[PDB]
């Protein structure tokens, strides 16, 4: 489960990476960037798609992305850091 | 169900499209990015509305849409992306 | 409950709209926007408080106020819009 | 329960604003102001990290920290809110 979320996470955040360093022309590490807190919806401050195929894309991204990475999120935090703390409440 | 939230989306979405084109003066694409990522929260770091109809508009926009938007997000990863890999897991 | 929780977002905003008006001495209806847009996480691109007082009080606003006003978010599309519409696809 | 969320999320924040302070040269006060509106997904309209470190840090940070950070907003409002203003609502 967690595994499968993790690498379709991996691949949602490749596929945003490749995307924004081509059609918007960021450096491989700020098009990542973008690409998370995007879809963390967390946004970016500075940074908004400049190209109409950039703004089409992020919102065809945001769409289908957030749903997964929340998910991913959720059990991460749920499935992976709750008993890791959960259990070492225990006397 | 996931048809009638993808309508009522897109009724929403135009509805903002209309309106920022129209109020704020933004090319279409723009005003239907902004629609897109003010309702699902990750926000633009580059615009915001400068007349105050404008403003009025987003806040009601926001409390109205928000509901919907990630009421489709949610049906739409989970009963149409859920089982697609899901079922994909399947050896 | 609807009726509760539409009188403490009010409330919760009008809160806000003073704080920001005063402190960071924005205009009442800028003030009411940012607030709006800062409990509801979408953000707001260009406006961010400039004194240490707005920084402090915006830190606690968000982790006092998010929680309720997605409540009542919540409530308003489930309770409010769900059962318009639900009702409305019945032939 | 509360008590945990609270600690677990006061040492995430404060791991950031160390961070912030530090390697994107912010004042304590920013620091932490954008690791508190980072993790709520608010986000900040003004600053982005500037440092390819910084990038990778939030990047980190945010799959890291909002389930944390959502988890403690939502007992902070329904196991210490709900009652204060549920039990008020008694005649
Ligand atoms: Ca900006
Ligand atoms: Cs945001
Ligand atoms: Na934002
Ligand atoms: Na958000």
């Amino acid at each position: 489960e967690f595994q499968v979320l993790f690498v379709l996470t991996i691949l949602t955040l490749i596929s945003g990476t490749i995307f924004y360093s081509t059609v918007e022309g960021l450096r491989p590490i700020d098009a990542l960037y973008f690409s998370v807190v995007t879809l963390t919806t967390v946004g970016d401050g500075n940074f908004s798609p400049q190209t109409d195929f950039g703004k089409i894309f992020t919102i065809l991204y945001i769409f289908i992305g957030i749903g997964l990475v929340f998910g991913f999120i959720h059990k991460l935090a749920v499935n992976v850091q709750l008993p890791s703390i959960l259990s070492n409440l225990v006397p």
